[PDB]
């Protein structure tokens, strides 16, 4: 196991987390030769992603079949900051260079974190420890190119620093669109450019008390497609800027853990064509500022812990009505162990300045009935806050309540003859779904979803061969009308194969994207169409040409499989990348 700290906010061992958690490390990501967050995520259990194309294009994540806004994305413990009016975050913009570790725990977790923890939680962590300085970059399949410098160091004792800058660029391909340009097209590759900057300070006043400060930021330009009058502007292009800063102290004692954290984030997300735009306009800007403050405690008691915090949010976006919004929550957590029984739980009330008070809880009990074998049940209750669009839009309704989930899940987990496996069943009923009525050009909370999913995983070695495999089946329907929701695969299958030989470290990663259902905007009324669903393979190698130098190479979409995760957006297709790192 591996500590991981994103279940109850403090360190703890995964074994000791009844819910399915998955962790991705740097080694991992470097292996994977991943070039985006999207890449990494798509691999793990329960994740369905979709893309209005290649790199840089919006994207969307469906954890166990919930809506794309029904996931909580945390960066370093802290809600992302998706600006605009749809929960949807789209980690297509979030520089992968920043990523040192992802920690991902599927299932509800609003009783710790609040809103969005409905499917599960994706905590992306920017923080390393792993001193030295590093150069690198790469080249490839669409004049893609990347360069990058890293270091962390000490400035005398109890202090260390960390800087990173990183530049990627690609020209891309046209992604056609097809029901989003109207009269004409693009016949234009729609590229992406991001440039990024990170700094850290890290400091112990002692071997218990510590602090940080961080600051980071990026500056992306990506090009997209739109709709079109001959006219009459486009909106070709998007330009996002985004900075964050944090501060905390921690104290980590033998029994009692504490943290006080702080952070402030501000983006500014221009869309525009492209000629006299800006600035025009003809030119939409969405800006946001989120502030955050949180203080938490835990301590050790039994083979258990108890913990609690308070946790405060302020988001002022800019335009007369939707602008400044505030949340505050207070929760409790508990772990314990008794015999071969674990019990783990959490609860929270939130007070939200639009919709007032709402609360939320979860439980799990496990039973290790034979050594190595273990049976877990869980129950849990989560929610999602209304968005401005829904609230204060043109069909806004500022009285909306949140959207409510209930989830049950059942799992067996075992070691058997060398294989670490798990399998797991869940029902999630969602409700008070926010659903506009043509009806009256207002939204209301009215709609219901059911989800029934199964998650099976395994890992093992045979040779010098390593196997990491999962299967996922998600049956996600509209409860009222009993049709399949959209853009979701009933079925996924993901294998990875790792091994080492001569000095070539090899990986081959397979996935099957099962078939799915969506909308063809080609023509109103708009109809749904069934996408067929498909098999990908990528091939990756690395070599330590020295001792400081690794040199890698990756063929992605190894055969050449055409397909979409969104009807009308062309996906990538076969790409090469050729890449290098020096250390010292
Ligand atoms: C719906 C829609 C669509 N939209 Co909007 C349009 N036009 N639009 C919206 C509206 C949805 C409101 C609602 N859905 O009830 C609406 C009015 C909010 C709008 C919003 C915006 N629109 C935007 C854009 C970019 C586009 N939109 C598309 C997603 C363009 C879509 C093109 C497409 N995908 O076919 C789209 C035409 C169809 C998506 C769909 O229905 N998904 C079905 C659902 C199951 O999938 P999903 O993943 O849950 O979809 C969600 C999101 O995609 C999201 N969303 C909507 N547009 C965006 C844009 C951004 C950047 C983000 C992060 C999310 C979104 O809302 C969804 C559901 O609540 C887009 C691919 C069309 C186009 N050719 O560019 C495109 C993005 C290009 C790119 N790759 O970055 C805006 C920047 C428009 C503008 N300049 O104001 C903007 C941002 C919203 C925000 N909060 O930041
Ligand atoms: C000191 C508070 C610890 C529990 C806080 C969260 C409890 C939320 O519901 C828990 C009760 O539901 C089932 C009871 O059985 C186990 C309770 O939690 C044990 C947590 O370690
Ligand atoms: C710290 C532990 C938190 C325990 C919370 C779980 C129990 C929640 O209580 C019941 C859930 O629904 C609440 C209302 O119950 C019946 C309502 O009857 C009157 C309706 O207006
Ligand atoms: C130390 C903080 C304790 C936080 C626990 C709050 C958890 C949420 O409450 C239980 C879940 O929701 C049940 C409450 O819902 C009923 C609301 O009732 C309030 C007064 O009737
Ligand atoms: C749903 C989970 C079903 C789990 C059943 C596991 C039952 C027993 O499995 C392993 C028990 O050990 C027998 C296997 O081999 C014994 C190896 O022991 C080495 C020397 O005795
Ligand atoms: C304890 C793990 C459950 C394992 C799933 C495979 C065996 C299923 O047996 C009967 C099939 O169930 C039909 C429903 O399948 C999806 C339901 O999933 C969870 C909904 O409660
Ligand atoms: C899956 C029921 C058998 C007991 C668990 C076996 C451990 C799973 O390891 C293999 C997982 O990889 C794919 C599993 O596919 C099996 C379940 O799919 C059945 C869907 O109801
Ligand atoms: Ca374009
Ligand atoms: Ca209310
Ligand atoms: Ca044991």
């Amino acid at each position: 196991d591996t500590l991981v700290v994103t279940a109850n906010r403090f360190e703890q061992p995964r074994s000791t987390v009844l819910a399915p958690t998955t962790v991705v490390t740097r080694q991992d990501i470097d292996r994977w030769q991943s070039t985006s967050v999207n890449d990494v995520l798509r691999r793990l259990p329960g994740v369905d992603i979709t893309q209005n194309g290649g790199s840089g294009q919006l994207s969307s994540i469906f954890i166990r079949g919930t809506n794309a806004s029904h996931v909580l994305v945390l960066i370093d413990g802290v809600r992302l900051n998706l600006a605009g009016v749809s929960g949807s975050a789209d980690l297509s913009q979030f520089p992968i260079a920043l990523v040192q570790r992802v920690e991902y725990i599927r299932g509800p977790r609003s009783a710790v974190y609040g809103s969005d923890a409905i499917g599960g939680v994706v905590n992306i962590i920017t923080t390393r420890d792993e001193p030295g300085t590093e150069i690198s970059a790469g080249w490839g399949s669409n004049s893609y190119q990347n360069y990058d410098v890293s270091t962390q160091q000490q400035l005398g004792d109890k202090t260390r620093v960390t800087l990173l800058g990183d530049y990627a660029h690609t020209h891309g391909y046209d992604v056609v669109a097809y029901g989003n340009t109207g009269t004409q097209a693009q016949t234009d590759n729609d590229g992406f450019l991001s440039k990024t900057l990170y700094g850290a300070l890290e400091h112990n006043f002692t071997d218990a008390w510590s602090g940080f400060v961080r600051g980071y930021g990026y500056d992306n330009r990506t090009n997209y497609d739109a709709y079109y009058s001959p006219g009459s502007p486009l909106l070709d292009t998007r330009k996002l800027y985004s900075q964050s800063w944090d501060a905390g102290l921690r104290y980590n004692g033998e029994l009692i853990k504490s943290q006080l954290i702080t952070s402030y984030s501000h983006s500014k997300d221009y869309n525009y064509d492209p000629h006299y735009g800006r600035y025009d306009s003809s030119a939409t800007l969405d800006e946001m500022k989120q502030y955050t403050v949180q203080w938490a405690n835990n301590v050790i008691v039994g083979h258990g812990s108890i913990g609690a915090g308070v946790d405060w949010q302020k988001q002022t976006t800019t335009p007369e009505d939707g602008y400044d919004q505030r949340n505050t929550g207070i929760y409790l957590t508990g772990l314990q162990q008794v015999g071969d029984f674990t019990f783990e739980g959490a609860a929270r009330s939130d007070d939200n300045s639009q919709f007032g008070r709402h609360g939320t809880w979860q439980t799990s009990a496990g039973w290790e009935f034979i050594e190595g074998y273990r049976f877990i049940a869980s129950y849990g209750t989560s929610y999602k806050a209304p968005n401005l669009g829904q609230l204060y839009g043109f069909y806004g309704n500022p009285n909306l309540d949140p959207e409510k989930s209930k989830q049950w899940e059942g799992a067996f987990e075992g070691l058997t003859a060398g294989v670490n496996w798990r399998i797991s069943g869940y029902r999630n009923d969602v409700s008070d779904l926010i659903d506009y009525d043509d009806h009256t050009l207002k939204y209301y909370n009215e709609g219901k979803a059911r989800i029934k999913g199964v998650e099976a995983t395994a890992n093992f070695d045979t040779g010098p061969l390593t196997h990491t495999v999962s299967y996922d089946y998600v049956d996600a329907r509209n409860a009222i009308t009993d049709t399949p929701l959209l853009r979701r695969a009933k079925q996924q299958v993901k294998y990875q194969l790792d091994w080492q030989l001569y000095d070539f470290d090899w990986g081959i990663t397979y996935q099957y994207l099962g078939t799915r259902y969506d909308k063809d905007y080609s023509s109103y009324p708009y109809q749904t169409v069934k996408m067929g669903g498909v098999s990908l393979w990528d091939l990756a190698v690395a070599y330590p040409v020295t001792s400081h130098l690794t040199v890698r190479g990756k063929i992605a979409n190894l055969f050449d499989k055409d397909y979409e995760t969104v009807y009308g957006y062309q996906t990538a297709g076969r790409e090469y990348t050729l890449s290098g790192s020096y250390t010292f």
